[PDB]
DNA sequence: TGATGACGCT
DNA sequence: AGCGTCAT
């Protein structure tokens, strides 16, 4: 009763970007605007894998992991824009720019976790408290929340129409009278995510979606409930309802093996149905830390917070070599580490002006033909041959090969990690 | 025939 | 340390 927890401590919001590289790719190239589109890596095997898709190529049935040769069965007019290749491989320059140009403008109004090259945490519990001693007690406008989504509600044949019929139940039923309600509370930081939204595209040019709750795990959720360009809320109150049809895997770190094990060994589908179990019952099927976590995620009540964090903390690169193109010479492991570590230094020059800081190891990870395996060694200079030289040294009595001058069993894979930053 | 990045476990 | 899971 008095004593039982809800969950409703913060206003957390996931804002992530619409189709992020088609959208970069579009807005650099105005002929793909508005178009089926999508970007590829590669060309040379079945027009190139496709990695992002805009909204009118999916409703063709395109998507990423498709072949583009294929994706054009299903639409013949599908546009391409193609990943800079330098130096023999795919190189995500352009989009890690553009990331920092968005990245940037958020953090202006809250503190955010980079979570992906195209999305981020915010908490907005202080900003909403802030705006809501600005604001005396005047009621909240649904002409402040023009593209957001209240789940579950309302309680009209055009979509939106519904979106409007919701939000206004939801306004009309709002208590601005206390400045301790959570809905209230959320309601807000929704209003600030319109404001963060409408900056990021004014300043950029991009679209996103939003999602607006009380934890990271609902707020990622919600963002994807109504997408393109539209935010989603989603209250404490929301979540039995929402929960009680929500397959365990879409939920953030279920839609793997954990999910897997927690859909068969209970023998549910839902997330609502965890409700059924004692915290003791979860933990003892999947451990301390994540019965834990099941017992409170199920009843919409998480902790994990919003971490200080706008920057990558480790610069990494890699490329597979897959079927008859795998690294079966020395010259060959030579060579492609030596692409791999000049990207590498490229990027560490760049982060060491941007940012103040310098990597101190280097990982070095490969796969043998049908993850293989993983060394580390100093990284003391920012210097393409050393780092080349030295992953060399630390894989290669990896090979079986007797006579060689040759390497056996070929390499699948490479990749070269800095990580281990220190204040410069 | 893909290229990344964060974090948990022992 | 090195391996594994989960995700974009
Ligand atoms: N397996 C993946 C998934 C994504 N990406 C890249 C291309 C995407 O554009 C970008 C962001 O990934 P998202 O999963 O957020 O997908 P999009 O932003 O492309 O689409 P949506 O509008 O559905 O978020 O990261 C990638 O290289 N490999
Ligand atoms: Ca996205
Ligand atoms: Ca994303």
């Amino acid at each position: 009763g008095p004593h039982m927890a809800t969950g409703q401590d913060r206003v957390v919001a996931l804002v992530d970007m619409d189709c992020f590289f088609v959208q970069v790719e579009q807005r650099q190239n105005p002929h793909l605007r508005n178009k089926p589109c999508a970007v590829v890596a590669y060309k040379s095997w079945k027009g190139g894998g496709i990695i992002a898709v805009s909204y009118e190529a999916r409703a063709f049935g395109v998507t990423a992991s498709m072949w583009a040769d294929d994706a054009k069965k299903l639409c013949p007019d599908l546009l391409l824009a193609q990943v800079r290749e330098s130096r023999g491989k795919a190189n995500l320059t352009k989009y890690r720019e553009a990331s920092v140009e968005v990245m940037e403008i958020m953090s202006r109004f809250a503190v955010i976790e980079r979570a992906s090259i195209d999305e981020a945490y915010v908490d907005l519990t202080s900003a909403v408290q802030e705006r809501l001693q600005k604001l005396q007690g005047q009621p909240i406008s649904a002409d402040l929340l023009p593209s957001t989504y209240i789940e579950g509600l309302p309680q009209t044949v055009q979509k939106e129409g519904m979106r409007k019929q919701g939000l206004f139940q939801w306004l009309d039923s709002l208590q601005i009278d206390n400045l301790t309600s959570p809905d209230l509370q959320l309601t807000v930081g929704a209003v600030i995510v319109e404001e963060m939204r409408a900056a990021i595209e004014r300043e950029t040019g991009f679209q996103c979606s939003a999602g607006i709750s009380h934890n990271k795990v609902l707020a990622k959720l919600a963002c994807g409930l109504n997408k393109p360009n539209r935010q989603t809320l989603v209250s404490h109150g929301s979540v039995p309802q929402l929960f009680s049809q929500m397959p365990i895997r879409k939920i953030r770190s279920l839609g793997g093996k954990l999910g897997a094990s927690v859909i068969e060994i209970l023998g549910i589908e839902y997330m609502g149905e965890l409700t059924q179990f004692t915290e003791s019952q979860l933990q003892s099927h999947f451990g301390e830390k994540n019965g834990s976590w099941l017992y409170a995620m199920c009843r919409g009540i998480e902790h994990d917070p919003v971490k200080p964090r706008q920057l990558p903390k480790t610069i990494g690169c890699s490329k597979n070599f897959p079927g008859k193109t795998a690294l079966a010479t020395r010259e060959q492991v030579q060579w492609w580490l030596l692409q791999l570590a000049q990207e590498l230094e490229e990027r560490l020059t760049k982060d060491r002006n941007d940012n103040d800081r310098v990597a101190t190891q280097l990982v070095v990870s490969i796969r043998v033909q049908g993850s293989s395996l993983r060394r580390c060694c100093a990284l003391t200079r920012y210097d393409a041959h050393k780092m080349s030289h030295d992953a060399f040294t630390v894989i290669k009595n990896c090979n079986t090969s007797g006579i060689q001058t040759e390497w056996s069993p070929p390499l699948t894979m490479l990749f070269l990690c800095a990580t281990k930053f220190s204040a410069s």
